[PDB]
RNA sequence: AAAAGAGUGAACGAGAGGCUCUUCCAACUUAGGUUGAAAGAGCACAGGCUGAGACAUUCGUAAGGCCGAAAGACCGGACGCACCCUGGGAUUUCCCCAGUCCCCGGAACUGCAUAGCGGAUGCCAGUUGAUUAUCAGAUAAGCCAGGGGGAACAAUCACCUCUCUGUAUCAGAGAGAGUUUUAC
DNA sequence: CCTCGACTTCTAGTCTCGTTCACTCTTTT
DNA sequence: TACTAGAAGTCGAGG
């Protein structure tokens, strides 16, 4: 039934075994040492022959659901994994990063320089200047001082430059392949190619993935077509599911596969957690709330950009000066994240002794986290949980 | 080859708002306090690096075409610059990267000319300590900062069978040679 | 019948406009 | 979007 992955005494991956009673005997007798809780990996502690058969790794690429499966020369299944990529979050984070950077440079540098210039008298006499910059046909308005030099004419990128999102997706594919290599002795690699007319990040990265996979597996790299996968499915009767695709892909490179049958059993699930979080501010509240008694009646002095609720100006329009004189203002202070916190993806044990993978930290009182939420959605009192293992980028669930 | 279609990276510039303080005018309330209007000044992740580099006025910025009496304008693109290129560095770390920026040079490539750079003038800092000299300190209108991966770090016993308990499902605890080799 | 620890439930987080530039892939014709 | 900080709420313990 189950499959136990085996590693040689030298750290070399070996053929997985399914005897599962020899495994327990070996573990009790001390000849085998557990390497990974899930997928269950054991390393032999004694030298032995390392005969291996060829294995084929089939990849169904995607932006948020990568699928891979390892098969023997006859179409038997020994590994099936489905990875939920963190890719969608990267462009939004990068956009927010750009906005924060522009805010920094506008408010801490440009506005301060303009303020100093007005103070010192070293400003334009007109106070405003229209500047026609090379490469532009319409001027920019510079108030009280020259602009910092604008650089857009001749910025060059190395050939085959990839955006952080596409690079992240490519690196994710390669990293998950490396993790599979740590477990099994992969011999051949098959990739399913995708072309999108749109009349996408994955479409951008497919050729680079093919190149670098070919480098990783010299002479042992094949490519298949989506139509080929569909025909294989129809011919061999594999049930139509998303995670089965990879298996079918892996079965294309087999010359004569007599034991083709759909894998039975849920595949391993892999979650991607960010390695770094450089942000220091949680909430910069920035909303001057006006309460009359205990009811919110206004949100700013004058309505801000993209604000729909009434501000103080409307309230002054509607009510009287004796009403305004009684208002109370409440502006909460900015909140900062703990940057040394236990990041999501960490592995901890609860007070009752159950092991879990951290998903989020919920609540905070007196400078200490209230609840740790596991990847299964169970809340544990953080004071009693014990920290075992730091975040690895790709984590089995 | 171009045409479009889908994405997602970079520089610079304007605001609506926000925080602190001052002046002044109202309103409400135990000269004081709270709220607001108007005018003004300062301030913009937590932080890392650095000691000067920001701004204003003005002068200079190739040869050769070409229009002008001339002054000068236009084209062009170097002996001028650079976002380009070789090398080094800050952000920078447990190991790396992206992005931005800086320094000395400039073979080819790429780009700029109302830009950028250099000079002159003006304006905006900080000066203390240990042994006039050296190290350290202070010194912003300086640069970067909300992006990504990997390593290492388990109280890491999985599956199946039996027993107990809770529990509708099922889960927790204990025990176990379950074909022989993890690969024939 | 209060008060105070120890948890438990629940909510909320900044936006816009300009001047330009760049890279990767796909498809047609 | 969603992880994370923090305000308000609930419940016993105890005197």
């Amino acid at each position: 039934m189950a499959v136990v992955y085996v590693i040689s005494k030298s750290g070399k991956p070996l053929m997985p075994t399914t005897r599962c009673g020899h495994v327990r005997i070996l573990l009790k007798e001390g000849k085998a040492r557990v390497v990974e809780r899930k997928p269950f990996t054991i390393q032999l502690t004694y030298e032995s022959a390392e005969e291996t058969q060829p294995l084929v790794l089939g990849i169904d690429p995607g932006r948020t659901n990568i699928g891979m499966s390892v098969v023997t020369e006859s179409g038997e299944s020994v590994f099936n994994a489905q990875i939920e990529t963190r890719n969608k979050d990267v462009p939004k984070l990068m956009k927010d990063r750009k906005q924060y950077r522009m805010a920094h440079r506008r408010l801490k540098r440009r506005c301060k320089r303009r303020r100093r210039a007005k103070a010192a008298g070293t400003a334009f006499e007109e106070g405003e200047k229209q500047r026609l910059l090379p490469g532009c046909f319409k001027p920019i308005t510079c108030k009280s001082i020259r602009n910092k030099e604008a650089r857009f004419n001749n910025r060059k990128r190395p050939v085959g430059w990839l955006t952080p999102t596409a690079n992240h997706l490519l690196v994710t594919h390669l990293n998950v392949v490396k993790k599979v290599q740590k477990i099994l002795p992969v011999a051949k690699v098959v990739l399913e190619l995708n072309r999108f007319s749109f009349m996408s990040v994955l479409n951008q990265i497919i050729p680079y993935l093919a190149d670098q996979l070919a480098d990783m597996f010299p002479g042992n790299f094949c490519v298949t077509s989506g139509q080929d996968t569909y025909l294989f499915r129809e011919e061999h009767g594999i049930p139509k599911d998303h995670y089965l695709d990879a298996y079918c892909i892996a079965c294309s490179a087999l010359t004569d596969a007599k034991k083709v049958s759909s894998p039975k059993g849920r595949p391993y699930m892999v979650h991607q957690f960010r390695r770094h979080d450089r942000q220091a501010c949680h909430k910069a509240n920035l909303n001057r709330s006006y309460y009359m008694g205990g009811k919110l009646v206004a949100t700013n002095r004058h309505k801000a950009m993209d604000q729909k609720t009434d501000s103080l100006e409307e309230y002054r329009a509607a009510h009287s000066a004796a009403d305004v004189s009684k208002l109370t203002v409440k502006h909460p202070s900015a909140q900062y994240k703990d940057m040394s916190r236990i990041m999501p993806g960490s592995i901890l044990v609860s007070g009752e002794g159950k092991l879990f993978t951290l998903s989020r930290s919920e609540g905070r009182n007196k400078g200490q986290v209230n609840y740790f939420v596991s990847t299964e959605g169970i809340k544990y009192w953080a004071r009693k949980c014990q920290y075992l293992r730091n975040n690895g980028g790709l984590q089995i669930y």
